[PDB]
């Protein structure tokens, strides 16, 4: 037991605020509703990372550009890594205009409410998992800078 | 305001206390720590379900055998399915004496607490979420029958 | 029996000869050895093939380029296609700096010598074989143009 | 000037005494229509390897039994192993009920004739580009034992 509590279901206002009480620092797309989180570029791989909110699901997901010449063998490693992590998840985002993208992702179910310590253990443990992964991809030169 | 829930760091037997609470019927392995779901059979492809508890974090887990003729061919697709949920993952588990396996899971944090209610949530999201994903796979004719 | 023949190991001067025979012609690279063949780019999703001749083994090559979205797929379906040609063989050839190439060829064994007659239907059964593979990829929305 | 050889459009009964020719035994299936090569069972991996006629082109196969924990990263180094070769061929056959099998072939076109010098030298480089793709995926540990 760890006491009563009582639940909010957060909008994405609710989560500005709770990531300012935690100092984390947020950025936003003119181009989207995602929270960018600047500070997850510090591991080498990541291009950009974010918080999204969605149908009653807050996401954490962080996206790498990945070489085309590890494109294959990546995409023959995505079982391993999605069973390397309890939380995270992995998979490859492939255009015929741009650079595939290893996108690393959490989602904690927010639509039967949190609270505030629900959420920051999951920035911080997603943070954990997201960047394990990403800096594995990157020690093992699968992406690009 | 709405009224307050008790914060729970849950055990297995927390658990079973839960999934009684919400009627759901669960059974044992001699063989493993995990929950038993008989009521996931009723989806077409599903081998077992189950709930574990690891190191703080509840999966809900599916599994179903995959036919050899689609194993390369779903390895192929596990991005797009892993990009069609939300919540769920999707991975394969492939060894060399059983037929290869799709886990098909979501997960709880349970580390910082867990209310009642919010279990209630992840089993019937997990649910609906897991069973689209293995009832898709089963009619795309990729999986052998229980 | 088809008689009593004499046969020739070719160099790359006996086959510009042959193909001059056949009425096929070829063009030929500043930084290659390879005799290219600009009919070859009549068929959809060619952007170029060539003869090269290498320790003794002539081959006959065409080159694609495949869309990235298609690249997983078609690396997927690679055993298929080399397993639908008793002569044809498929590969991939990816590059950091281009675009994803699909490589169909057919070789012809030459050191223990060659009829100008087996040259021709290696020619004809190659162009056949190469040019319903790289069709086929192309129907199929796999290549670029 | 050189000697002259004889061309031949060959059938099965060519091969075999061509084979006989150069002292290399071959078996049969009552079960197929290839003519088996037992020596070809001493480089490790090969569970079987055969001459076959196709529509006039010669096959020369070796066939390896596949590690079902290997398949996928065998899958994704074909390109490679395609490439590795100015003649061989390697590719899957994966069915429901075996074990999956890498193939590993060269062909030699018949149908405008062939020469006996011709086919000696197919067996002799067939066999060495053959073996060395086997030994290595072997080397790989990507195979099962015969």
């Amino acid at each position: 037991a760890m006491g009563m509590v009582s639940l909010v279901v957060p909008d994405l206002d609710v989560l500005r605020r709770w990531l300012d009480q935690q100092s984390i620092t947020w950025f936003e797309c003119d181009s989207c509703q995602a929270l960018h989180l600047p500070h997850m570029q510090n591991f080498d791989g990541v291009f950009d990372a974010k918080i999204d909110l969605m149908d009653g699901v807050i996401l954490f997901s962080a996206l790498a550009e990945v070489k085309p010449t590890a494109l294959i063998p990546l995409a023959g490693d995505l079982s391993q890594i999605n069973a390397s992590s309890l939380t995270v998840k992995a998979f490859l985002d492939i255009q015929d205009d741009n650079l595939p993208k290893l996108i690393v992702c959490q989602s904690l179910s927010a639509a039967a409410g949190l609270t505030y310590g629900q959420f920051v253990h999951f920035m911080k443990e997603s943070e954990e998992q997201i960047s394990m992964i990403v800096m594995e991809a990157f020690a093992n030169h699968l992406l690009m800078i």
